[PDB]
């Protein structure tokens, strides 16, 4: 299990940046953002080869323990064995996820959080740097 | 109150780099490192004006909830209302803390930790970036 951070106090409009190494044999990794492990405004899960999925980003929310409706993106700007940076902001409507290779997408903000206080990383991504603008 | 991180998986010789903002009205800040919140190999407490100390770094350990004996350092390269970087590494014998302006000091590794998994900030220092070398 990877880096867990709490008390982040990330306010709307502020940018969370995470840079890490994707393993040469990576199958998937996860970056969870929210209030705590049961309350995630973003579960961000690039799947290189996991759960039957190939090169697909899976996103979801979790509210009071309950997973929301999953959504898949259609661009996969990650490569095993390379460094990748992810930048996330939010407002009350949406989280904006900025990825490598110019790609950006929005994910609806389905929870009611004043700030993002919790990050957790897991899977085949070694975190090298985290910046809170 | 400040950032709390766990599962850092810092190993001997690896560098933990923490950059942050020293508050304009700064009186004291803390970085705690260790196994968990009850087992600290380093409580790093620059005191601008706090607990009877002026411009003094106080260091301590905490072992199973019990504070150790404080050590007072000889240098103070911090200023209120500035950005500062601290770099920490450790080995079997000591932690090495590198400070602004080319200062450094050693603090004994009293707990004989082989890994640092926990970091917490408090006080008048706002963490802006954390990096792992
Ligand atoms: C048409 C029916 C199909 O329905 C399927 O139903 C599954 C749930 O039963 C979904 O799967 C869940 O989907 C959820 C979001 O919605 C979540 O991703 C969740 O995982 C949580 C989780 C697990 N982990 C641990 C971890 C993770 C990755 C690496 C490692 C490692 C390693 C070595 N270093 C460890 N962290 N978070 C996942 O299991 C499938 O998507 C879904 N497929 C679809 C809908 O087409
Ligand atoms: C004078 C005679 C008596 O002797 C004093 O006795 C005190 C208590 O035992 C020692 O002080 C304790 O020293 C310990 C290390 O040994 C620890 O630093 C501990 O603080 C734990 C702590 C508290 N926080 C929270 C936090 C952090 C920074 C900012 C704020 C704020 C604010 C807005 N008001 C809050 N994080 N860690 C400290 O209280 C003094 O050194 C000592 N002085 C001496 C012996 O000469």
């Amino acid at each position: 299990c990877g880096l867990v951070a709490s008390n982040l106090n990330l306010k709307p409009g502020e940018c969370l940046r995470v840079r890490g190494e994707v393993a040469p044999d990576a199958k998937s990794f996860v970056l969870n953002l929210g209030k705590d492990s049961n309350n995630l405004c973003l579960h961000f899960n690039p799947r290189f080869n996991a759960h039957g999925d190939a090169n697909t980003i899976v996103c979801n929310s979790k509210d009071g323990g309950a997973w929301g409706t999953e959504q898949r993106e259609a661009v996969f700007p990650f490569q095993p064995g390379s460094v990748a940076e992810v930048c996330i902001t939010f407002d009350q409507a949406n989280l904006t996820v900025k990825l490598p290779d110019g790609y950006e997408f929005k994910f609806p903000n389905r929870l009611n959080l004043e700030a993002i206080n919790y990050m957790a990383a897991d899977g085949d991504f070694k975190i090298k740097c985290v910046a809170f603008d």
